[PDB]
Parts: C-alpha cells; sequence; structure tokens
C-alpha cells in the first residue's frame, strides 16, 4: 500500500456551484503528474472562513475563495501580498513553507492576462465587486489614465480614489450621460463588469473602443462583443479572466509552470 503523498485545496464560498476552480485545478494537477491531489468544493461564508482555514492541517496547501469570503481570506492570513491589499481582498490563500496562509488576489491576473495591455486610457464599465480588481490590473498595466463609467457618483469615486492611490490618473464618466462618447474616443481599452444585457444599452456607444475584455462569457458574443467586433474592433471574453486567475493559483500551490494547454481544454 506504498504510495505517492498528495495535497489538498478547494474552493470556498457561496453560493460555491458556479465556480470552475476545482475543473481548472484538476486539470492542471492532472497534467502536472500529480492525479491524486484533491480539489474539492466548501460551502462557507464570510464569518465561518477563518475557523475553517485555521483548523486545516498540513496536507492543506491552497485555497481558492470566491464571494462572499474575499475580503475575510485577506484579514484571515497572517502574510499577504502588496497587490491583495491594494485590491482590498482576496481570492488565493497559499500554504507558506512553515505554516503561514499567504492571501492574494489573482482576479488581478485575469485581467491582466486577459488584456496582455491596454494602452495609455482605459474605461472599467461599471462600479459593483468587481471593479476594484480591474482598476488594480489596469494601473499594473501602466495604463495612464482609468475612467470608471458608471451610473452611480458615489461607487465610483471609491474606484477613482483607488486609481489614484495606485497611481494613475482617474476620474468618472456618467454611463447615461453626455461625456460617454469623448471617453471612448480617447480609450485605448475598456474591461466591462456589467450584466450582459446592462452592457447591450450601451454596446453601441461603446462599439469604438478598440479592445474590451468583457467579463461576461455565456452567451457570446455578447450584444457589447458584437458592436465592438461590428466595428473592427477585439472582443476578449470573460473565460479569458477565469483561466489567467487559475494559472496563478495552480502555480503558487504546487511550485510548477502552468500546463496552459491543458488548463484551456477544461475551460468553458
Amino acid at each position: 500500500h506504498m504510495v505517492p503523498d498528495s495535497r489538498k485545496a478547494a474552493v470556498l464560498g457561496s453560493p460555491i456551484t458556479h465556480s470552475r476552480s476545482p475543473q481548472l485545478h484538476l486539470a492542471a494537477y492532472r497534467a502536472l503528474g500529480l492525479p491524486s491531489w484533491t480539489y474539492e468544493r466548501i460551502e462557507c461564508t464570510a464569518e465561518q472562513l477563518p475557523g475553517l482555514v485555521s483548523a486545516l492541517g498540513p496536507e492543506w496547501v491552497g485555497l481558492s475563495v470566491t464571494m462572499p469570503g474575499k475580503f475575510a481570506a485577506l484579514e484571515f492570513a497572517d502574510q499577504r501580498t502588496d497587490r491583495a491589499q491594494l485590491v482590498g481582498s482576496a481570492n488565493t490563500l497559499v500554504r507558506m513553507p512553515t505554516g503561514g496562509w499567504r492571501a492574494d488576489n489573482t482576479d488581478v491576473d485575469g485581467v491582466t492576462g486577459a488584456l496582455g495591455t491596454a494602452g495609455d486610457s482605459a474605461l472599467v464599465i461599471g462600479s459593483g465587486g468587481t471593479a476594484p480588481a480591474a482598476v488594480v490590473a489596469l494601473a499594473e498595466l501602466g495604463v495612464q489614465r482609468i475612467t470608471i463609467v458608471a451610473r452611480d457618483e458615489g461607487k465610483a469615486s471609491r474606484l477613482v480614489d483607488l486609481a489614484r492611490r495606485c497611481g494613475a490618473q482617474g476620474g468618472w464618466c456618467d454611463i447615461g450621460g453626455a461625456a460617454l462618447a469623448d471617453a471612448v474616443a480617447s480609450a485605448d481599452a475598456a474591461v466591462s463588469t456589467i450584466p450582459a444585457d446592462a452592457a447591450a444599452v450601451y454596446a453601441d456607444a461603446l462599439a469604438r473602443v478598440p479592445r474590451v475584455l468583457d467579463a461576461i462569457y455565456d452567451p457570446w458574443p455578447t450584444p457589447l462583443a458584437q458592436a465592438v467586433e461590428a466595428a473592427g474592433g477585439e472582443a476578449i471574453n470573460g473565460l479569458q479572466m477565469l483561466l489567467n486567475q487559475a494559472f496563478a493559483q495552480v502555480e503558487q500551490f504546487t511550485g510548477m509552470p502552468a500546463p496552459k494547454e491543458a488548463m484551456r481544454a477544461a475551460l468553458g
């Protein structure tokens, strides 16, 4: 009954059925020659997360964390990356060689990896819970200006503040207002964080942004993507954010380069 040792990982959150993390990680571990590592789903509230992680034994190598637990994960960890602190939340907990848990935010990699570059002037469409990672990612892509295109000036102002704390210029553009055309005319890229049916209202107005990362991937192409493509631009969907989020977790958990083709085969 001599067998190789193995490690345990999981995704924590609630609801926990939509996450693709188990699929992408098991596809990676099998490609990396670690077929006995396990990756489970654990339903977990923000309030439950610290007690849950605190009790895990040394065989637990890493956790992915999704809503509603990302703030709690950052607070729980005894070490955190600078970019997780800057985003203000963590979607990743990695066991350290000598026992601690390190928090990171690879949602940032989702956007930097999916987009590649965002040029000099980038838009974030929306002001909801995924917008902070988009802002920090755009700043990490070296954009000079981040414009928050959203309806709620209050939620937008907090993202403008974050853009500036990241070193970029920032400002707000009312999605429903007269200033949108000028924001689009000078934009090099956009990240759209809102649902497809909400973005469809503004698809023609956003069509001229040359490169658009749409967080939505089902159905595809979205109305937004269709307009961008009809205008000669490039539309990228949210599966590429999920892919690039996962690359970084797999590398941190296994210490091996991400098996990218194997993970692409599991993407959907």
